[PDB]
C-alpha cells in the first residue's frame, strides 16, 4: 500500500528508485538541492532544460532524474505561479507513472530561492498530494528544516 513519508536529509542520499530535481528552466547546475543533485548525477544534466511548469526525465545510467521546474514566485503573480506549481507536480506524476518506479524522492518545489520570500510549505505540499495521489509509488518528501519536517509529517498523518 503506497505511503507518503518525510525525511530531513540530503535528497542526493535518497533510498528511492528515482529523484526529482528542483530544476531551473535553463537546465543549469544551480545551488541548493540542484547542487548536491548535480554532484551526484551530473550526466543527468545533459539536455535537462525544460520550461517552468514542466518536468523532464534524464537517465543517469538506469537511475531516473526527473528535472521539475517550479515557478520563481519573484517573477510570477500569485495566481499564475500557483498554476505553474500545480502543473510541475502534474508532470512529475506523469514521469513517475511512465518510468514504472515503485518509489520517488521529491522536494517541495518553489519553497526556497523560488519562494518569493514567502512560506509555501502548505501550497507546495498540497499540489504534490493532488498530483501523486493518482500514482502507485511510495513518495518520500525531503526537507532540511526541523519545523518543516514536523509540519509535513502532521499533514501526511492528517489525511490517513
Ligand atoms: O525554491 C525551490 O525549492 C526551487 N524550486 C524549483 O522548482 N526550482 C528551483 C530552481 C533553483 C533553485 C530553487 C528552486
Amino acid at each position: 500500500a503506497p505511503s507518503y513519508r518525510v525525511k530531513r536529509m540530503d535528497i542526493a542520499k535518497n533510498d528511492e528508485e528515482c529523484v526529482v530535481n528542483a530544476a531551473n528552466p535553463r537546465g543549469l547546475p544551480g545551488d541548493g538541492v540542484c547542487k548536491a543533485v548535480y554532484k551526484k548525477w551530473p550526466e543527468s544534466f545533459k539536455n535537462s532544460a525544460t520550461p517552468v511548469g514542466t518536468a523532464k526525465t534524464v537517465m543517469c545510467g538506469t537511475y531516473p532524474v526527473i528535472h521539475a521546474v517550479g515557478p520563481n514566485f519573484s517573477n510570477y503573480s500569485e495566481s499564475e505561479g500557483d498554476r505553474e506549481l500545480a502543473a510541475a507536480y502534474r508532470e512529475v506524476a506523469k514521469e513517475v507513472t511512465r518510468l514504472g518506479v515503485n518509489s520517488v524522492a521529491i522536494p517541495l518545489l518553489s519553497t526556497g530561492v523560488y519562494s518569493g520570500g514567502k512560506d509555501r510549505l502548505t501550497q507546495s505540499l498540497n499540489h504534490l498530494f493532488t498530483a501523486m495521489d493518482s500514482t502507485d509509488a511510495d513518495v518520500v518528501i525531503y526537507c532540511r528544516d526541523k519545523e518543516w519536517e514536523k509540519k509535513i509529517s502532521e499533514a501526511i498523518q492528517m489525511r490517513t
